[PDB]
C-alpha cells in the first residue's frame, strides 16, 4: 500500500517538476530504459522521450499542477492512482487515472493513462 | 466510444454467462490465443485458462453478477471500464475496474483488473 503511494508520488513529482534538468534526472532514476507511455493525447518511449513529452505537455499548460486524488492501490508490479489538474488560480479543471507497471528492478516500464471529468 | 462499450459488454457477457460451454465459445471468440489476465485475486493465460479461471471464480461466488458502472472509455487499442458486483438478493457488495487491450486482429490479448469499494 505504501509501496503504491510512493510510486504515485514519484510519478507525479516528475510531472510537477518545474526545472527541466531536474526532471530528466528524476525520470532517469524512476523510469526504465525500456519504458513506454500512452494516454489519450500523447505517447513516448525511453527516459529521454518521456522527459521530453512531459516538458512539451507542461509548455502547453503553464502553471498547471497534478494533485493526487484518492488512495493509490494495486497488486504485484501494478499501481493504480488518480489525479486532478489544478489551474494557476486553483481551479479543478480536469483529471485522469493511470496504471503504472514496474519492471523486476523497481523502475517504471509501462504507463497507460485515461482522462476523467 | 461505441467500440469501447461493445468491448466492455463482450467482456462482461463472458463473466455473466451461466453455462460453462457457452462461455468457452465466448472466450474463444473475444479472446486471443496469446492472452493474459491478472487482478488482485487471480491470473490466467490462454483462452482455455481464462475460461477455467472465470468458471472457478463463479463457483466461489454463485448467483453473483457483474454489472457495468459508468461509461467505458479509452484510446487506441485500450478500453477502460468499471463494474459492480451484485449479490443474488440484488445488493451491491463491491466492484472493480479493468484495462483491456486488443491485439491488431480485434481480440483481447491483455487485461489488468483492480478492486473498488463504494
Amino acid at each position: 500500500m505504501t509501496q503504491h503511494l510512493t510510486i504515485a508520488q514519484t510519478y507525479l513529482a516528475a510531472w510537477n517538476e518545474e526545472d527541466n534538468e531536474r526532471r530528466r534526472h528524476l525520470v532517469g532514476q524512476a523510469w526504465a530504459e525500456n519504458t513506454r507511455y500512452v494516454d489519450p493525447l500523447m505517447q513516448g518511449e525511453g527516459q529521454q522521450g518521456i522527459a521530453a513529452m512531459i516538458e512539451a505537455a507542461r509548455q502547453k499548460f503553464p502553471g498547471y499542477r497534478f494533485v493526487l486524488a484518492g488512495t493509490p492501490d494495486g497488486h504485484g508490479n501494478f499501481t493504480r492512482f488518480s489525479w486532478r489538474l489544478i489551474s494557476p488560480d486553483g481551479d479543478d479543471v480536469a483529471g485522469g487515472t493511470d496504471v503504472v507497471s514496474l519492471n523486476t528492478e523497481g523502475r517504471i516500464d509501462n504507463v497507460v493513462g485515461f482522462l476523467d471529468g
